């Protein structure tokens, strides 16, 4: 109940919301059906439109008008945004030359440059080039300020998850808004685009920027506008708030536009009908900039122009139906469209079985346009598993397609021509970022980055300490002229042991054999030097990784590779080696096929054993440094040390052996040498964070050898590929992956073919940032380079996406 009999007189777009049953006058009151009876009359004036005309100049103030052109309008703060242009001979902001803003030029009483976030729905990255002729205000922000060629959204590429990630710096699995539609089984409640459940604060986790600001004494405008409030009124309201007295005036504001998304769904991303919505949003930007210029704030405020996601061509006929796969289609509930989420229709149905659903949906039709996954098996880069609102069964839908439960759902729920929501590496889903103002750089292009990084920068722009989030603070320092955040590298928690030769061969009873009984003082000193680290500068190019948790581990040096060997998990945490452009690939010699050799530096008690592998009929093993890339026949023996062995399913060994035998040398050829760091990851609770030992669900049978859930590799070279990886003077280039360690290749529909037809495609799907691997391992990489720490933070957030231009 609301007592709508109260009045909005002197309260229009009040900043503090009042509690029921008192009636409201704030920018969300319409959404709650709770505005005072006179809100439209007082707060949503429209008389005479949004623009001054010559005949209105110096008019007697009429309080009924939408905006004013009377002499007192600047002091009242309520002129139409074109007032000074029409009535005072001034230029529109867009017509002015750009001039570098070296320092804030702010009116007296301003304690900091305000921040205005201008967010646009469905603004695909390529609109900046393709719509350039019709968006002169946005093009001026872009060219004069700091811009990226695109910004990567989070998955799913829908509005609610992305706007709330922009506001929090958190992945959707952590902030809790994991779709536009959700069921929470603990609450037994459903969140939808339509209706009141979505207003309950229990869905919304993390700490969004407006709360961060308020808690730290920085006042905020309200960031939500009821959809029926026209954009012109939203802009005027922002400009009116910016005329409040200092102690009442917010320092951070947000505008959101439902366009161009609304028209893109109707017309497709590049429908001819899309020019007008792009022109209209540009005109709104121009209203804001003209208004700021009026207030003498156009060289004071930082403006961020940012999208939530892009838009792809999607039509009703490109729909896959689960009724063409499942015999049992009425026993499931599907969240449908550009992703699928499946759960049981009834929790009382004890016949429901996820394994049989997944099997029925796996590689059943030759050009199948979706792929099923249990959520823990999705690419780790999507960070889309650790939330009870994310169903265990997920369908990743191909770009341009939908999935639905039955055909009738498509015509009893063609209309639309555009949609979005697909994997966030898809080109059409990319969106936009421009920052303009005194704190951003001038005429600067920055590389693409992820929207999770922006919260920390918005906090930097406002002098706020960010709440804990998934950005890497400092990775976007290169966007900023000032207010940079200068982090220190984390301190190493565990220092390595450096074992020498401590055990005789007969102390080991591992059930291993090797044909290595072969025959020299010239070479003898050389072998000793290699084991004490003489080649370590060649193979450990950026310092040893730091271990940021408490554990026991040993550094082991070899001619061709260096490793950090865990005494707790019985295998390397990391193995580092460099492969030059000139390196040769060799075979594993016939007589060494099953060779595994005790490591006389590491106790039998802290070693794996071959008998466990023999007995475990499902599990085999592989090596982290590949025997194929040994520098000589003699050095190859080191590759078969028990301290270089890791548990591998046979199906996974197909993938791993092709990576090691074919792809590493391909990359060294293309990149002019590569440095490779590889290792295991354990994430049995799919939280994106390193497991402790007591979280491990699977061991090699009869042993305490834990089975990794994934294997990673970080592949680094010189950005200037005229310099070899091991003699690089300048910035680096990296690509990384986190491959799921699975007992089958059901993910790869073409896996019965030769590895040359499917393995690199799998690897591309499971591309990763170095930072993802850091979270999953508790390791910190790139400790000792010639590069600035912020540059290295940027490198650790890079994702190699494998999309065309
Ligand atoms: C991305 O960045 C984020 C933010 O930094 C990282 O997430 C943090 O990760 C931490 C570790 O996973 C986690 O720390 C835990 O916090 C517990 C207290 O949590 C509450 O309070 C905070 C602070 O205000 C709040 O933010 C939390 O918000 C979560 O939950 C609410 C409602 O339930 C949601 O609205 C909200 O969206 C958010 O949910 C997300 O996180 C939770 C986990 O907290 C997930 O379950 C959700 O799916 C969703 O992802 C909470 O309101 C604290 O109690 C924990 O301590 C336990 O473990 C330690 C082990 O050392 C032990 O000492 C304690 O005793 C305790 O264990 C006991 O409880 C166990 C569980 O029942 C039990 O099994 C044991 O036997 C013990 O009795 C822990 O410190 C932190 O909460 C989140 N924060 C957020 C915002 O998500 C995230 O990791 C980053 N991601 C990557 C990939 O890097
Ligand atoms: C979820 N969230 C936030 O975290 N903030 C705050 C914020 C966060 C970051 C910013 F950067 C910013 F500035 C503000 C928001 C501010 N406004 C809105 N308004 C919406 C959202 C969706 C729909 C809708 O129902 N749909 C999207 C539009 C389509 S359309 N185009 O088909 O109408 C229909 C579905 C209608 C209105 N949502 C917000
Ligand atoms: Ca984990
Ligand atoms: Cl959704
Ligand atoms: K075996
Ligand atoms: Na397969
Ligand atoms: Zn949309």
């Amino acid at each position: 109940w609301t007592a709508t009999s109260g009045s909005c007189k002197g309260r229009c777009f009040e900043l503090q919301e009042v509690g029921p049953p008192d009636c409201r006058c704030d920018n969300l009151c319409k959404s709650y059906s709770s505005c005072c009876h006179d809100f439209d009359e007082l707060c949503l004036k429209t008389a005479r439109g949004w623009e001054c005309t010559k005949d209105r100049c110096g008019e007697v103030r009429n309080e009924e008008n939408a905006c004013h052109c009377s002499e007192d309008c600047l002091s009242r703060g309520d002129c139409c945004t074109n007032y000074q242009v029409v009535c005072k001979g001034e230029s529109h902001w867009v017509d002015d030359d750009c001039e570098e803003i070296k320092v804030p030029e702010c009116p007296a009483g301003f304690v900091r440059p305000p921040l205005i976030i201008f967010s646009v729905d469905g603004f695909r990255a390529s609109y900046m080039k393709k719509g350039s002729k019709v968006m002169p205000n946005i093009e001026k922000l872009r060219s004069c300020g700091t811009h990226a060629p695109y910004m990567r959204p989070v998955y799913p590429t829908k509005t609610f998850p992305n706007l709330y990630t922009l506001a929090t710096g958190l992945y959707p699995e952590s902030h809790g808004i994991v779709g536009n539609s959700m069921y929470d089984p603990v609450f037994d409640a459903s969140f939808h685009l339509r209706g009141r459940e979505k207003f309950n604060h229990r869905w919304w986790g993390g700490q969004p920027l407006w709360i961060t600001a308020t808690k730290q004494g920085v006042r905020a405008g309200t960031f939500f506008w009821s959809v029926s409030i026209p954009h012109e009124r939203r802009i005027l309201t922002i400009l009116q708030w910016l005329s409040l007295p200092d102690n009442e005036r917010p320092s951070v504001y947000a505008f959101y536009s439902e366009q161009p998304d609304f028209s893109g769904h109707k017309y497709g991303p590049f429908g001819p009908e899309m020019t007008n919505p792009l022109r209209e949003i540009d005109k709104t930007v121009g209203q804001l900039m003209d208004g700021l210029k009026q207030l003498r704030l156009h060289r004071c405020v930082n403006v961020i122009f940012v999208g939530d996601h892009g838009m792809e061509d999607v039509t009703c006929d490109r729909t896959e139906f689960l009724s063409n796969y499942l015999t049992n289609v009425d026993d499931i509930t599907l969240v449908p469209g550009t992703l699928g989420r499946i759960r049981a229709k009834s929790i009382n149905n004890s016949k429901y079985d996820p394994k049989t659903i997944i099997a029925a949906l796996t590689c059943k039709k030759p050009d199948q346009h979706f792929k099923p996954y249990m959520k823990q098996h999705l690419p780790k880069r999507l960070h889309y598993a650790n939330n009870r609102r994310i169903e265990d069964i997920h369908l990743l839908v191909d770009r341009r397609w939908h999935v639905a439960r039955k055909p009738l759902d498509v015509y009893k729920k063609c209309f639309f021509q555009g949609d979005h929501g697909f994997d966030n590496k898809v080109n059409s889903m990319q969106t936009v970022f421009v920052g303009y103002g005194p704190t951003f750089k001038y005429r600067t292009k920055v590389p693409p980055f992820e929207n999770i990084e922006l919260y920390n920068v918005m906090c930097d722009l406002l002098g706020l300490k960010p709440a804990p989030n998934n950005g890497t603070h400092g990775s976007l320092n290169h966007l900023l002229r000032t207010n940079t955040f200068r982090p220190t590298m984390p301190d190493e928690v565990s220092r390595p042991n450096y074992p020498g030769i401590m055990y005789l061969q007969s102390e080991f009873d591992l059930g291993c054999t090797c044909d290595d009984k072969v025959e020299n003082k010239l070479e003898e000193l050389n072998k000793r030097l290699h084991t004490k680290g003489s080649t370590k500068e060649r193979h450990l190019l950026y310092g040893r990784p730091a271990v940021l948790y408490r554990t026991s581990y040993d550094i082991l040096y070899h001619t061709d590779f260096e490793s950090g060997y865990s005494e707790i998990f019985l295998m390397p945490l990391w193995t580092s080696y460099t492969i030059s452009k000139q390196a040769e690939v060799s075979s594993i010699p016939e007589h060494l096929t099953n060779c595994v050799r005790p490591d006389v530096r590491v106790s039998p008690g802290f070693s794996q054993n071959c008998l466990a592998y023999k007995n475990d009929k499902q599990m085999s093993y592989g090596f982290l440094f590949p025997p194929y890339l040994s520098s000589s026949p003699e050095a190859k023996y080191d590759a078969f040390l028990v301290t270089n062995m890791v548990p591998m399913y046979p199906a996974f060994k197909r993938v791993w052996a092709y990576f090691q035998r074919v792809l590493v040398k391909k990359y060294a050829s293309e990149r002019n040498g590569v440095n490779v760091i590889s290792g295991p990851i354990f994430d049995y609770n799919y939280d994106g964070l390193r497991d402790t030992e007591d979280e491990i669900k699977q061991y090699v049978e009869g042993s305490s050898i834990p089975v990794p859930t994934h294997y990673y590799s970080i592949i680094t070279s010189c950005l200037d590929f005229t310099q070899p990886a091991d003699k690089c003077d300048g910035p680096l280039s990296v690509s990384s992956f986190i491959l799921p360690h699975r007992p089958d290749n059901d993910e790869s529909c073409n896996s019965s073919e030769d590895e040359s037809k499917w393995v690199e495609e799998l690897m591309k799907m499971h591309t990763a940032r170095v930072r993802d691997i850091e979270h999953l391992t508790g390791l910190d990489f790139y400790r000792k380079t010639s590069r600035s720490y912020s540059e290295i933070l940027t490198l650790k957030t890079y994702l190699h996406t494998y999309e065309s231009e």
